[PDB]
RNA sequence: GAAUAUAAUAGUGAUAUUAUAUUC
């Protein structure tokens, strides 16, 4: 049955007003959605019918809402359907939309179908419901859909538009430093969604506050490790490496992001290093590549060491040199691997010493010990920045004798689609189903979760380990511990993290006050302001087009970034669906080898079968993948794996995305 | 009359069942009514041929008067005589008969301590119920702890006869310097042992109600930077170095300016210059006086630097201007004239630097930003602003009144009573007058204050609290929340020192430990807890039973003025009144001092303050003590802190802070002489 | 607080040590005057000596208010402030309490009782006595008794020092004086009763006083009575139906006070009717009692109907016949109730028509409408004579749609101590604290307040609905509307009321004139005249029966049943009367007391009633006295009968019953 | 239970009746 504050939140929407509904995470948004949809569909007369679309930007939420909606609206004469990438191709989208009254949808589907024209107008819908509507900004699919919406609204405008509902726990305030800037941001968000009302709980605050409780937050400022002999050894290793790199080619503190941002630039600048003798250029470029890569890995190791155990860093390095040893053994790689193996002894000697322990981990252990001593039934979630740090802390917990009461579990993202990393959806679902009080896992170590997501087991202890986020995620993560007495511990040694979190707190205050102020305005006047903002933003958006770079028709050569080997020419390149890039000719097929794809999935009219690597003298550089497009079995490459050196001027240039590499892109033809 | 909220009955329940109890609940939840419930039930529980006698302990006169009034109006109907005894009504009255002929007695704990000590009240068995307001003060050498020492001594000792039930009232028991759960539990258990408490009562079954009555304000942390360019500091520092050189050029002598380190140093140096020896001894007077003047001016300059660092340069410069204004109109002095003119030299440059808007304190700017924002969002905002010193109070009032951007503010002042023998602070009827004007429809919009002892009387609710460079304990942290019980109240901690923020965070974690420890203790069996606190009591008593006097000195000494080293009197002339106060005999001493009418004439003990006495030699005007009417005698009373002790024989000069540390042949005052 | 100049002026004679009567308008702040006088008085004494003040308040609210104010004020100066009232008077050492305190707030009756006892042997223990509302110092009032002690010590050979005497009032009164001479006589006699030699009034600061206390403008409203008389017709022949019924049992201008007096006399005459057959005497006497009671109730209903709605009277009778039932079945009660129930229809038909309205209620409604239309923020106070009229006008206001803007509250006395009527003190405090501008109530219906009392919310509109009073009450009521623009409306249908209020105004003139004339006299001469009046009054006061030892029977006044014999009666504390033996225990039933109070050494537990065949006539109460649980009876509930002669006599008070009164003894 | 005051109505008045309020 409906809680009164849910009816309160749904009321403005039930009156047909475009509404941004803002309420605490876990107060029950699903049911509000159900109310709004029900009322909306039942309001039409006989000769007319309604059609609702529900946007969820995550597959688990998509499936959940699809399930609940179909189970709920079955009794009523309303057909519910769902569409995602898993079921998107060779299906008549327009028919599915037309033959159903409720459509749960990944926004990208609607974007693609709007662009391709299969869905000519949003007038087909009478109600659009954006889950996590705060994402309606910039180049997000939500904002694309609303760009279509507003383009229709401010344009010829002769077709009718659907009602718009947004759901969120925080509208955000941007980089606002005062209430008026925050108010401006909020008004612009309302404009992006064409919203005239922001709905919040006011008359039922008691009811809401005996369902959702705000966890008590604590700040923990510890200090760095005063002694780091580990860093003293690794530093010498790194400067030996860059000394070798300096020796081969004659043209910032270690363990920092600055050194990483530097070494990435250096590696990017060594790739374009050119010589008349191509062999020597190849040798030197590959050598510098390996050098910069090793340096990067050493830096990563230092970072891991400062954020966790020395053993975790040393194991990271061990697995890296394992990586390298397995992937062909080169003489310079032999030199570097050696160069790690003399110091390996001293490193393991330093790491085994209890003297050199991270105080951050000691404080974390102190918190865990205290809380679980007070309550052995404690359910904990532990957020960190990187997956390496996830595994690191898992090993630390499983290793620490004083934490034997903990049963650690892991929760990371899917990782990159073309890399054997991350974690599949069924694995996540498995560990999450295992993560209960009656389950196997006691504490869940995780990186980060996009928005609210599916409700998991309630955690009476949240720990933010060197964790930085915005105000939105700050408000959202409260949903992890809704039970009264829940605690959140921000643990760090950066001081700036603390200030950041406090700034986010003040930003929450600004947001709430701005909402309160905005709600006192007259709706008509606010609609006028909204329209003005929409016209303003549309003008700025249309003015920002600037399309003009003339496609270079002079044929260029693509050289492997690692070994500078000639992959192919731009003349051989064909573009499929204006997005993907393949190569024709039997010549190119002998320039690469293939290995079975780690994460095979049928994206678009493609079917990943394998990853392709450089074949030239053990290079094994990632060039792209191999797919089964329609009737053809063809390779697909990425420009960030090559170097554009054109025949004439002979100057090498780097591109990260094909959208920036302007040349005579020839469309793909089956008759070729 | 009213009607008890459920959680109030829940809090009162262990007490009504006769258990010794510490009631711990948020500030403003309504403790007076809980007290009334407990007292009413307690008194009405006795049969016909018996009667109860309740004593209530408030350690503040306002709370004393409040509780006296409330209990009087409440229990008069039920036929229970209510009375009270404060320091103002404790002398020349039969305390024993007053306690005997009343059912409820509101009391300042010191009255009971002194009357137990004298024997006018032979035992606590006369009471059947003792209530300690702000019971967390029951520790160390606090009067509460003295009373409970008497109580416990009667308990454990062969002493018997019935002991009264003991109730304590607080919002926070504290955890002391605990670092974890076990230490916090140790501390809390030791407090329960101090109060002989077997039960800690909190709200559990009616949390929703309480939360609908008392809301926790949202706390924000504001870290800002200090001013970076400070010419004021440079000029003042140069003045300080000049004064130091002047001090060195007169006497052979042997940290940074604007710190507590410099303050400790200059105090040490002043005290050291006081024991400077010369054979001439009339040049000793000149040199010592000069050094005293120099060190005093240096101290004032340092204070100026600090005020400047926490406020406007104008505030510091006005502080100095007021200081030299006090130096003037006191009398002419070559040294004082020299220093004054040395200040008047740099005065122009100082004023020009002080008027430049490019040197505004960013802390005051952020404060102004906060006030502006919150009053823009709600012009009916009632604000309370806590600062460290009274100088900063005055400074911030002046700043607010002098700031056009804060024209919507109507600042009021709230400070302590100040030292009893100085014309500073603020009188109680003044605090009352200002607090009564501190309303939404009153004359004042924002209240600038130093600090408050515990909770105190309920003033107007503030939806905005601002801690300006403020550092307190977990108890005061929890207590100050009562200033904003309403939903939506906000508290801003504004500082430029990260240690402050960190300290408040530590306090929050300490609150967590306190709550968790209490929750843990509440699960224990009552008998086990009784046993544990009994063992703690027995141990602490065993320690206290033998935790040693020293021998006096019969050799006659001299008391010289610390400023001018002039002979005031000999220790042979000194008599001791009531083992605490010290007077001088002989008509010789009468020619050594001048006097002015006392700024705060109050009757302490058997004395009545009439005047303050000062050194008379060559307009020294150094504070020696006071002049009072004790019994029938009009006599002076002096503090040892004003003099230096020079032994006749050895010639050694020594300093003593308290008379209790000055071990000499203390002759008792005798009216027969 | 900083003193206003007229307060310093009024206080000045007292601070000079003069026995003074301070007379100034209500609301000018007499509390701070008292504080000034007390502060100066206590602080004037040298070191080796000390002063002691006693403050007299005749009301518990004033008592507690003054106790609190004096406590808060004088605590810091070093003076212990205490108080004693009836609630805290028993089993406490009064002498020690007085001795160990500097300022004692007191209900005068406590001092009277302790003076009579001997615990306080003399008034010499006090150095200053202050009488709040000193105009009460007359006749057999507690103030006057205290002053009888005072003056008996003064004029007597007692050389002991007497305390300075201060009185506080807004009107000294003039009695029934017809001219300035008699007024001056009376005022001089009051000054003699208080031993005052000075009357302090504002003179040099009248302009200051008149800007703090404004005199409200009075208006006189003479309206017409009920021209209609149908309701009265019905109830009238109902009354001679009942009168014929009563006349058909034994031998021998409705809606008036004379008829009420007469029917009371008739009931009290029927109570002594005797016969050979005592049972038929019982039946007949009970009959006559019931009939007379019904007649009385009908009369009361008529009065209510003339001063209010017919519906109010009909509801009064309805409530009456509602309480006649649930008390028990009586043949005659059933008869009468039937005789009423048959005409109920016509009565309500008459009470429903809108052509039936009291012109007085319409005029009051017009006044309220005009005043609240001119000012909706109006705070009205409406005085009536009876609580029945209070409830009646409350119902009339809440019923009338034209008075929708009104939020009527109630303010009555505490009623008789042994009845389920009136209103408790905390209830009074509740409604009063609700009666504010921004409160729950706009208009407050009330009967009468003892003197000035505690300051309530300022009423810019005061209405006297058929309400006469003396000059003192007239002057005091002005305190209800001190703000400029305050109005008073004397609404009535009698020329008597208006004429007596005008007479009161003239009496105020006489009073002020007499005072101003007295203030010109030499103080020595005035003291001589005062001493003269005091000596005369003492001579008169020190002016000049055998108890019938024959046993008597106490019969129930209603059913003539035997309660007890006078031989069984014992007297406690020379005032109360109890019964011994197990026999009397079979004669009465009891109900738990509606107002359990702890007066004296007694604690009220229950009311007691006649038990024989559901007579239920109030005989008295049942109390806890020390260790014993005993009945206490009132003689006005019984008919006395002599054993030998058989005479039947009535007594309204025990002190008028001169029989052999045996002192109660625990050893029996 | 008792005491007290005010007002109205009877009586020349002492006083009495009712109403109202207060107190122990
Ligand atoms: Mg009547
Ligand atoms: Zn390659
Ligand atoms: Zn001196
Ligand atoms: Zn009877």
């Amino acid at each position: 049955k409906p809680r009164n504050y849910q009816l309160e939140l749904a009321l403005p929407a039930m009156k047909g007003k475009n509404t941004i509904i803002c309420a605490p995470t876990g107060c029950g948004k699903t049911f509000v959605s159900l109310l709004i949809c029900e009322h909306h569909l039942k309001k039409f007369p006989q000769g007319q019918k309604g059609k609702v679309v529900f946007f969820a930007n995550q597959i688990p939420v998509y499936e959940q809402q699809k399930s609940v909606f179909s189970k709920y609206f079955e009794r009523h004469g309303y057909r519910v359907t769902g569409i995602s990438g898993a079921t998107a191709e060779n299906v008549p989208v327009e028919q599915i939309v037309e033959n159903n009254d409720i459509i749960i949808l990944t926004p990208q589907i609607l974007v693609n179908n709007l662009k391709k024209g299969t869905i000519p107008s949003l007038s087909i819908f009478t109600l659009m419901i954006f889950d996590e509507c705060h994402n309606t900004s910039k180049q997000h699919p939500y904002n694309m859909i609303m760009f279509n919406y507003l383009d229709q609204k401010l344009g010829g405008s002769s077709g009718p538009l659907p009602q718009v509902i947004g759901l969120t726990a925080s509208v955000g305030v941007g980089d606002a430093k005062n209430t008026d800037e925050a108010l401006d941001y909020i008004c612009k968000l309302c404009a992006s969604l064409d919203a005239s009302v922001i709905a919040t709980v006011k008359h039922n605050l008691e009811e809401l506050e005996q369902v959702v409780y705000k966890p008590q937050k604590f700040f923990r400022k510890v200090e760095s490790r005063i002694s780091d002999k580990f860093k003293y050894i690794i530093a010498q290793l790194m400067r030996d490496t860059e000394s070798l790199a300096k020796r081969i080619c004659k043209d910032r503190e270690f363990g920092t992001q600055k050194y990483e941002q530097w070494i990435v630039t250096v590696q990017k600048a060594c790739m374009v290093f050119q010589m008349p003798d191509k062999d020597e250029e190849s040798r030197i470029c590959k050598a510098l590549f390996l050098y910069t890569s090793h340096l990067r890995k050493y830096n990563d190791a230092l970072i891991i060491s400062e954020h966790a155990r020395m053993k975790d860093a040393l194991d990271y390095l061990k697995d890296f040199f394992s990586n390298v040893r397995a992937a062909g053994f080169d003489e310079i790689e032999q030199d570097l691997t050696q160069r790690f193996e003399e110091k390996l002894q001293e490193l393991e000697s330093v790491s085994r010493d209890p003297s050199n322990e991270n105080p951050k981990l000691e404080d974390l252990c102190f918190i865990l010990q205290e809380e679980y001593h007070l309550n052995p039934e404690t359910i904990t979630i532990l957020f960190v920045k990187t997956r390496a740090l996830v595994d690191a802390l898992k090993n630390w917990i499983e290793g620490n004798p004083k934490l034997s009461f903990l049963k650690p579990g892991i929760l990371t993202g899917r990782g990159k689609t073309n890399q054997n990393t991350g974690m599949t959806l069924p694995a996540q679902k498995c560990i999450l189903d295992a993560f209960k009080a009656s389950g196997d896992h006691n504490i869940l170590i995780a990186t980060s979760v996009a928005d609210e997501g599916i409700d998991i087991a309630q955690c009476n202890l949240v720990i933010l380990y060197e964790y930085v986020g915005n105000v939105i995620k700050m408000i959202q993560t409260r949903g992890r511990g809704r039970a009264r007495g829940s605690k959140c511990f921000l643990l760090t040694s950066n001081a700036g993290v603390i200030e950041k979190e406090q700034i986010n707190m003040y930003k929450e205050k600004m947001m709430n006050d701005s909402i309160l102020r905005l709600q006192t305005w007259d709706e008509a006047v606010f609609r006028e302001k909204i329209l003005h903002i929409q016209t303003h933003e549309k003008f700025i958006r249309d003015s920002q087009e600037k399309p003009k770079p003339v496609p270079d028709k002079e044929n260029k050569k693509l050289l492997c970034r690692k070994c500078k080997a000639l992959a192919c020419y731009t003349a051989d390149v064909r573009v499929i669906e204006e997005c993907h890039y393949t190569v024709l000719g039997d010549a190119f097929k002998e320039c690469f080898v293939s290995r079975p794809h780690p994460k095979p999935k049928q994206f678009s009219s493609f079917e990943k079968r394998a990853k392709i690597f450089c074949a030239r003298q053990n290079c094994s550089h990632d060039w792209g993948i191999h797919v089964k497009y329609k009737t053809f079995e063809i390779p697909v490459i990425k420009i960030e794996s090559f170097v554009v050196e054109d025949i004439a001027t002979g100057v090498q240039t780097l591109y990260s995305k094909w959208k920036d590499f302007h040349f005579e892109k020839i469309p793909f033809d089956p008759a070729e």
